[PDB]
């Protein structure tokens, strides 16, 4: 399958490295490429590879990191959105971010 | 033993793959087979094929995603529904009534917020 | 050599994770065996194959079968509890071929995060 | 070490198994020699193995079926009672005992 | 070949299960590794030594050091947020052998128990 | 490194070894050299071996056992009391404040009832 390129800045990108998968509904459609962290804003940057066969995805669209059971490797959750307005393709990026989870937030969360 | 091809969407498949089994009370009478995503919908589309020797199942049955003990894998739960003047599934027929797989961060952000 | 046996029969609604030659405990203590698990082809139910050593033939039918896990990733096997014998009336003892009317099916990873969320 | 044998009936002895240990304060004193279940109660008596040094354990000592760590193995916590009666040798019973605890009991608890 | 780096020093009450060549993430991301740790001989305090690569020379003073586990059964490493850079005054830029002032000591799974029940 | 031994007693030692690792802050300073129990009390005394170059350690310092993650394996807490006008451990000093290891049951049954 060729396939196209597409970026994202999350604030924590947490276990997700090069060649973690891009699911949607949770079936694989492409790979995190690289990860890198901005010179500036010290974020870091997702490059996604998603399988061109995937070409219909709207910039509504959206990316949460989670985890696949509970000692499970981390992966991106690709989440279509509505259509009305255009089309993601080599170079886009996707604006709507959701950071992975930090263990120790939840455990702070859960006791204060 | 020969099987009959059977039909399910879900939102979320999770760990469900291809070769992942179809229990019927925790005995398992299939095998997931392909699993592919909509071309129009982008919602996955489950292909099973189900041993022969159980083709008494009616239209209201369910599919739940299920995880085999804790750290298990993942495996389809076919809930045998009750049969009332529907019908009986066979090699095409599609399950309109499934369940999605449970997704870690949604019953943490449930159990916290 | 090997200890001989007798045949009991349960039906349970899910017997999740247990498969054949998983033990049969009474107090934490192996009495046998499950033989054979098969699927009615009618009820869609399945019905369990027990062999007990016939060294344990005071059972009684008030007894009971509860699927169960060892430790947390432990195996599944089948908790027999031997219920009380009652000289009013109303209670034997499991002979080859007796079947155990008192079950209690595997217990769902899915129910238990479902009921202790919802 | 030459062993004294003790021997202790439970309700339910769980993962407990043969060549188990028998600690005291966490340290091995002895071993699950052999478990067998009544004949007439169905309830399993269990035969210990004490190594002999440790002979001055009184009667009013109790037994605990414990799990080392989360997935760990199941042992035998042998709890010293006070002494004013007497001391256990080859063939004495520890009449205080408690069973292991069921995994499905505590979430039955823990739910209901 | 190798990425060429800065020295960095950080003073903790307890660095748990780190340990030379630990990780140093940003945002998940590895920005170096932990170079050495020793216990001061007078403090009883351990001091860690970091290498960050040079490529990430901007980080200022208010930015912080905690240790952390990567999933539940993890390895530990070091996550250094990145503090504000304030223009008023206060705040400078990290160079070879300057120091960490803030930090938070790995957690301790005893004190999370004793907290949770006590 | 030349060691100097260190006596403490606690109820428990639980999983705790011979060659488990005495820390401070984490950092490893010493080994338990031997665990026996106490002809008399039946309380475990615990040996240790501390490297020389930690020699000013004062007698209000403390041990509790510990496991190293949750599945980790047991070590020995060393916490450096506030010296004030006692003294320093030295080879065959014992260490009167002790923490005896955690009983997973004894958790349960408080997080129970």
């Amino acid at each position: 399958e060729p396939t196209y390129t597409l970026y994202a800045t999350f604030d924590n990108i947490g276990g997700l490295k090069a060649r973690s998968p891009v699911s949607i509904g949770g079936v694989v459609v492409g790979r995190v490429a690289d990860i890198t962290l901005d010179p500036k804003t010290y974020l870091p940057r997702v490059t996604l590879e998603i399988e061109q066969r995937y070409n219909h995805i709207p910039d509504t669209s959206s990316l949460s990191i989670r985890t696949s059971g509970l000692l499970g490797e981390q992966y991106l959750a690709l989440n279509v959105g509505f259509e009305d307005t255009a089309i993601l393709k080599d170079g886009d990026t996707i604006q709507d971010t959701k950071s992975a989870m930090v263990l120790e937030d939840l455990i702070g969360q859960f006791l204060y």
